[PDB]
């Protein structure tokens, strides 16, 4: 798309507002909604916020996001954040990304594309419109009604979807009572980073409109499966995938092996920025389809990474360790250096476990891993690396100081 | 605007109705309806109201703010205020900020720009239509929904603003809960100051169809951010700026920083024209992002006097020390009349702080620093400053004797 | 008393518990109970107590406020605070008023008395126990039952009193509602302090048997007659008023004169001691019978000063602005500095008014006047001088950020 696309769309669909939306460290979507007589100003680059009040700066659109909300009608563009000398701001998860992509280039790959499948859960409002803590039904997995409640809900969402350009693979109810998933095809990294945004974005609206509230915390409740945010993941050098071999019988090119080796080898050090919660690691626990073991597996369901047993073009790296609640960008981009730098340093892989290091089992300690780790450094930049680990220090610091229910359960009348 | 024109309007447009709204020395904006069957009179500024029952006088109206309420059909006027001898009244602070600039074109300056930007909070009403203390969100910066509650509301005032012949700039969330903020180009002074009354009833207007409460109340809630009305201020000489010098790399003539100078050595006097409630003062704290110290930068967040980046035509002076419940026309009159004493005198700036006087803590302190300063008094005229001064004293010894909830929270238990 | 005397009535009257009790620097009592089995450790002078967490250190009991409370029996002992060198703590107030004593009797001055009368409100509890806003009764001046209904709870306070060894002079309702009033004879400075802090306890505790809770507070109530803690003073040296003149008409000596310029010249300096709540100006308020103008008279009801017709050995001077909240000990040593700087300067007295400097009107403004007198730092000694300035800052700083109802409720719907 070019700036007269643009203005084109905005005379024929008589768009009326524009959103100029990115994304903070934590991966809050930010936004801020203005006339389309200010477009000139837009496709100029000359918009700016404050910078200081989120976690003196430029916006600058990327004309390729352009799409319509389909809910005075709007529009959207996703935008990078700019400094006022016209460089990238190091600290823009996005921009650290095309950096990263940039920078594996460089090494003869020419695409990274990303498959994604967030899961989420859907639970009940009060009269005042706040979240309850009941689920909208009692379901299990390919439930169907009335056993599946959240069956509406889910297909107005798909049709939401479908209206904004994406192009959904599936839809079905979740382990979980009141869990679902919305499968969407892969997507270019930054474009598949770019889907997962907008896909919570339209999820909690939609949801919101069928008097549910619609969240992607990880495990929110206790003694129920989670939700994770399985990333599938492709290196491609010019319309051919770099992991298919069609000679050895196992179908896996060396490089697929040795962006295994070092995705398993770097996975301790970048677990904080997939798993940024600490309600992240209160799913990473034995028993409930999590991983919490690195290691391997092509023909096993809950190693660390799967591979799929799907060939040709649809070769695919599963890391199964990503949470909904995983900035997309940084996780996306972490996982890629990861992958590059055993592909770089020609790692050999370990042996596949079809029937063994441990993630790390709290926030804590996954921070004290990432600070040892020198590849996810490279990967984030300084900026974004010191800013994520000191507001997750401040935030588990905050944590570790609460006295929950449960330990008045279990004291207060022992002791 | 002529009469012609207006009687055109009426005919074309079938206005039944007319508004005739002016505003008192509080900021309050007065009017009266009156049928268009008296159009002819009206025009003939034979209008009368008693003037002792407000904080024998004709209005005035001028033709130039002819605009209708989307929302019979009714159209308003924006009136001077007269005596019966046909001169304007000396306690009518439009009529006083007219004048201020009649003075200042004398010494060569043909324009004063101002573009303001209040911030309002919006609170859910009950079922007797009674306002509460429970924000209507509890969004943060930038924010969007279903986070950003207040997006509905928030469109529709800009959708109105716009068919009120408003140029909407943008329009987001702020920092506090509840707190939004939309933003309208600069215009003259005096129209600027009618775009900042008509503004603010549109917003509480709209907001009540939401059934909701919108508020400029300074500081309405303890340990959130206030809100704010930071004044953008630019002169002119004939179509160029007075306070851009494209020969300095810093790009500002010596009018800019006198204009600077006098502000700052002013700023003492003004504040309480500027910070007119109790409450103002609740928002003069630190850690809050809000100016409690008398300096100006130019690459700087939290002096008083901000000096953007921008240059060209674009070339201004921040004050942020204004919050929305001032009276626009007396603190735009009081901060030229201050910025024309450094003009006028050829102060010297202090040197701008990057990494210094405090203004006043409360209204008492910020009115005794009024009846010291003599460009305030100059600019208000005697009737306006000595009513304001007057007004104001009675409200503080009201709020003097008051016993707070804290007091009772404090003591009545440990004494 | 001696260490025979305790141990004769631990025996005779059967006392089970002691309890060590002194002042903070906020004037609130703190206390200790332990065994009479400790007797001996008590009465050695090796009790200890933390330190830090009040507003290691050894407790010393003075053996004349031996007393026991008639509600196992309870007798206690008021101590002072000495540190481990043996020494006395100079942050101890009662301490700093027995040197400042000591000091005075350099001058020749063998004796000072002091007579307080503090004043109360009743206010009922509610089921749960904790106070509620409405008065006992409403009841006035010199009113009686059933218009006071505060005569029970009243005679029982007064009874106990008499129990403990007061001396009752007067009870009568007050002024205000819910206000009342016990009155008790002059005694020593330090035994009067002791009495005033005794008299305290010993009403919130009977008042509580009443279902009532009793509070020292200044101004409770907006509106209504606030609580003052008026000090008669009189010096001494050997047998005989130092005030009283047998010769002149008037019968003052120059040493009563002196006195009362000497306290009129520092009253600015001691106000902070002496109303050392954010609510004691609340009831520094013209209209309800309170000082707020530093003068004096002998034919006068509202002077700062008032000295009584009376003559005799009960030649007195009374400082009418000093509240119950105070702490006796560092208001009566502020008061006998502030007096005997006039001694020993001969100050000249302004002639009395029978019909003229301002007491501070805040607390902000009365620490900014304690800080430029060098009498009271003087009086309280460094340390004290320094905590309470730090203190009271900070209880300052937390008052002036809060929102009240009055904002609120001017404000919020106005603008």
């Amino acid at each position: 798309f070019t700036k007269e696309d643009i203005r084109k769309f905005a005379e024929e669909e008589n768009v009326r507002y524009l959103r100029l939306q990115f994304t903070d460290i934590l991966g809050t979507i930010k936004n801020v909604e203005v006339p389309v007589s200010q477009l000139e100003k837009v496709l100029d680059n000359e918009m700016m916020f404050d910078g200081s009040s989120i976690e003196d700066m430029y916006l600058h659109p990327d004309l390729d996001t352009w799409v319509i909300f389909p809910w005075g009608k709007v529009a959207r563009l996703i935008c990078d954040v700019y400094k006022t000398d016209g460089t990238p701001f190091e600290g823009d998860p996005r921009a650290n990304l095309k950096r990263v992509l940039k920078e594996m280039e460089d090494l003869g790959f020419t695409d990274f594309n990303l498959g994604p499948e967030p899961e989420f859960f859907l639970f009940k409002l009060d009269e005042k419109g706040e979240p309850t803590l009941e689920l909208n039904d009692d379901g299990g997995y390919f439930d169907l009604a009335p056993t599946d409640l959240g069956e509406n809900c889910r297909r107005d969402i798909v049709l939401e979807l479908e209206d904004m350009g994406f192009d959904i693979e599936a839809s079905h109810h979740e382990v979980a009572p009141g869990q679902h998933e919305i499968d969407f095809k892969y997507a270019d990294a930054v474009t598949a980073c770019d889907n997962i945004q907008t896909f919570k974005l339209v999820v909690k609206t939609i949801a919101r409109k069928h008097n549910l509230h619609a969240t992607f915390m990880p495990k929110p409740l206790f003694g129920v499966n989670g939700s994770g945010m399985h990333f599938n993941v492709s290196l491609f050098k010019g319309k051919e995938n770099a992991f298919f071999d069609p000679n050895t019988e196992m179908g896996l090119t060396e490089t697929a092996y040795q962006f295994t080796a070092g995705v398993l080898k770097n996975a301790r050090g970048f677990t904080a920025v997939c798993n940024p919660l600490v309600n992240s690691y209160k799913r990473l626990v034995p028993g409930y389809e999590a991983p919490c073991y690195i290691a391997w597996s092509g023909k096993n369901r809950s190693p660390l990474i799967r591979v799929p047993s799907s060939r040709g073009l649809s070769t695919r790296i599963e890391v199964r360790s990503v949470d909904p609640a995983a900035n997309p960008y940084m996780a996306l981009a972490a996982i890629l250096e990861a992958g590059l730098d055993g592909i770089k340093n020609k790692l050999k892989v370990p042996e596949p476990v079809n029937q063994i290091q441990d993630l790390p089992s709290t926030l804590y300690t996954a921070l004290k891993a990432m600070r040892e780790n020198e590849v996810i450094k490279k990967a984030l930049g300084n900026h974004i690396y010191n800013q994520f680990i000191n507001s997750k220090s401040i935030e588990w610091d905050y944590y570790r100081t609460q006295v929950s229910e449960w330990e008045r359960d279990q004291y207060m009348k022992q002791y």
